[PDB]
């Protein structure tokens, strides 16, 4: 059944890193950009640093670890890679920077300049990430583009781990969740790939908001009379019906992770005939300081 879950989780000491600038806070915590110098390594590693409120009440503490637990266990190139905890007054999440942010404000702020090719891979490479959760068995239960976050514009790693559990283990985002979630709290695989079917519609869109101005308790009943979001003007019908299938009532006709991967990726190989984009043809898409010799991404930096 279940094998022995042997991830190291690294400590690392306050002194090893620089905090520099915010990048997000306000809500539950703050995310600073910073450098990492492992002690003596002749190394700098820039990252994100996730300590929460002030507030050191115990159930936020307990849900800090549960992501660091995750994030220490999965290793996969489409996945948010975990550097260590720093166990201060409130604990730290380190992780990789990923320079451009989260891809929902990325595609908001770049429509114009955002091609086929450039949607379709990010397709491909979400499809990637969690079809590796899959194979690790873990739900991640809150896929949406606000939680997708890029290292470039053509490298994208799923991120947000705090709601994930695995298959079977029983332990609230309305729209991008399965109708089956919305009534009866059940999460699979398959609950996960509705979510990936809002997420690419989010993309496709380059932003918009699913069923907006709806409130919550609504939706699933709209769900239930057969609606479905609408599809989007860049969409021939081939890449809107894959988004369609994803949000089939049986769950088993949803399509599977490693089935998009697929399909996504025959798409990309032509994606000017899968996605209509008025000026695709043209478009197009310097990192921290002086003493930047020594920089190392985290994805050039493995640990034995
Ligand atoms: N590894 C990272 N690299 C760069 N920016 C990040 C990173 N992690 C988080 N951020 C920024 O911080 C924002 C919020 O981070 P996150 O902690 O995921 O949001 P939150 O509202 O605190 N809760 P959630 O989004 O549900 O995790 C993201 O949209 C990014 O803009
Ligand atoms: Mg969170």
């Amino acid at each position: 059944g279940e094998a022995p879950n042997q991830a190291l989780l690294r400590i690392l000491k306050e002194t090893e890193f620089k905090k520099i600038k915010v990048l997000s806070s306000g809500a539950f915590g703050t995310v600073y950009k910073g450098l990492w110098i492992p002690e003596g390594e002749k190394v700098k590693i820039p990252v994100a640093i996730k300590e929460l409120r002030e507030a050191t009440s115990p159930k936020a503490n307990k849900e800090i670890l549960d992501e660091a637990y995750v994030m220490a266990s999965v290793d996969n190139p489409h996945v948010c890679r975990l550097l260590g905890i720093c166990l201060t007054s409130t604990v730290q999440l380190i992780t990789q920077l990923m320079p451009f942010g989260c891809l929902l404000d990325y595609v908001r702020e770049h429509k114009d300049n955002i091609g086929s090719q450039y949607l379709l891979n990010w397709c491909v490479q979400i499809a990637k990430g969690m079809n590796y959760l899959e194979d690790r068995r873990l739900v991640h239960r809150d896929l949406a583009a606000r939680n997708v976050l890029v290292k470039t514009p053509q490298h994208v790693k799923i991120t947000d781990f705090g709601l994930a559990k695995l298959l079977g283990a029983e332990e609230v985002p309305i729209k991008w969740m399965a109708l089956e979630s919305i009534l009866h709290r059940i999460y699979t695989h398959q609950s996960d790939v509705w979510s990936y079917g809002v997420t690419v519609w989010e993309l496709m869109t380059f932003g918009s908001k699913p069923y907006d101005g709806i409130p919550a308790s609504e939706i699933s009943s709209i769900l239930e009379k057969g609606e479905r979001l609408p599809q989007p003007p860049i969409c021939t019908i081939d890449v809107y019906m894959i988004m369609v299938k994803c949000w089939m009532i049986d769950a088993d006709s949803r399509p599977k992770f490693r089935e998009l991967i697929i399909e996504f990726s025959k798409m990309a190989r032509d994606p000017q005939r899968y996605l209509v984009i008025q000026g695709d043809e043209r478009m197009h898409l310097l990192m921290d300081e002086e003493d930047m010799d020594d920089v190392v991404d985290a994805d050039e930096y493995l640990i034995p």
